[PDB]
This record gives structure tokens, sequence and C-alpha cells, in this order.
DNA sequence: CCACGAGATATAACCTAGAG
DNA sequence: CTCTAGGTTATATCTCGTGG
């Protein structure tokens, strides 16, 4: 219900395998480890979205400001 | 509670300039454009997290999976 | 399930002006 | 007076195979 590691949520999201979350994302199993090994801060949110999407949840990017908040609603990968 | 361009949220705050953000970001006031002229999807989760901090905001990334959600928290200086 | 080697383009970056 | 847009350089993010 709070995590620093993408792999750690996949384990929380049933028996999701690294080669299955690879398969739906149209890329290698290699790429996917290099993903959850990667610094998130040095992940493009697209490449992040693509993943959480791959586990069948939707990535909600809020920019808070004391009251005025801003939800970030941008899609369309290459 | 907007949803579109980064410039939009700056604009949306006090009439802050991409100059004195750039400053609080310590990069050119060029980049800051190339940021808001960019495709979010192809931007580093921190790039944003940085921009949004600079506007006195707190970037909040959730990956919600129906009933439960996972707030992403990965913070240790580059 | 990670490294081992291999290799794109473009993200993140500069400064110096040029369009709005 | 503010942003976009030349003109350049590059570190690593994003890709891949196959084999620790």
């Amino acid at each position: 219900v709070l995590a620093h590691r993408l792999a750690e949520i996949r384990k929380a999201l049933g028996h999701a395998r690294q080669a299955d979350v690879a398969a739906l994302m149209g890329v290698s199993q290699a790429r996917v480890s290099k993903l959850e090994s990667g610094d998130l801060s040095h992940t493009e949110l697209g490449t992040l979205q693509a993943y959480v999407a791959a586990l069948g949840g939707h990535l909600r990017i809020v920019a808070e400001f004391g009251e005025n908040t801003v939800e970030l609603t941008a899609l369309e990968h290459h």
C-alpha cells in the first residue's frame, strides 16, 4: 500500500512474472528487470505508466499546492 | 484542479517566470521551455518532481490497482 | 530472474541570441 | 521584457540478443 520498488508491488499483485509483465509491454524480460533495478527518478513516467498499465492499474500523477492541486493527464507512447 | 501543459500550472500559480523557476532549478531558462515544450511521457519522473518542487508543489505519484492503491515514494538526491 | 556485452536517439544540458 | 528556437555535446535510457 506504499513501495519504492516496482517489483515489490508486482509480488503484491498476484504471481505476476517478470516475463509476463515484459510480454504485455512488447519488450524483453531483460528490459523489465533493468526497469525495476533502475532509479525511478531516472524513469520517464511513460515507461512507468506502460508498466503499472501492464499490471492492470492506472498511474495517477498529482501535483499538490496547499489547496490548488493539478492532476496530470498526458498519454500516447512511441 | 487543471490537467494539461506544465506552463499552464506555472501560469496557474502566481505569474512566476520560467527565468526564476529555471533559477530555483539552477538550469538555463532555455531548458525550462524545452521542458514545457516537451512530451511529458518522454520526461524523467524527477525532472518533473523537480519542476513541481520549484513551484512550491509536492509531486504525488500513485499507481492505483482498483480497491487498493500504491503511493510511489523513492527520494535520495542524485 | 540479473550482468554481459552492444548500440540508438533524444533527454538533459549549455549559451547566444532571435521571435513573440 | 519574456519565451522559442538556432546551433552542439553527451551520458544512460531505452532497446536488443543470448548466455552467467
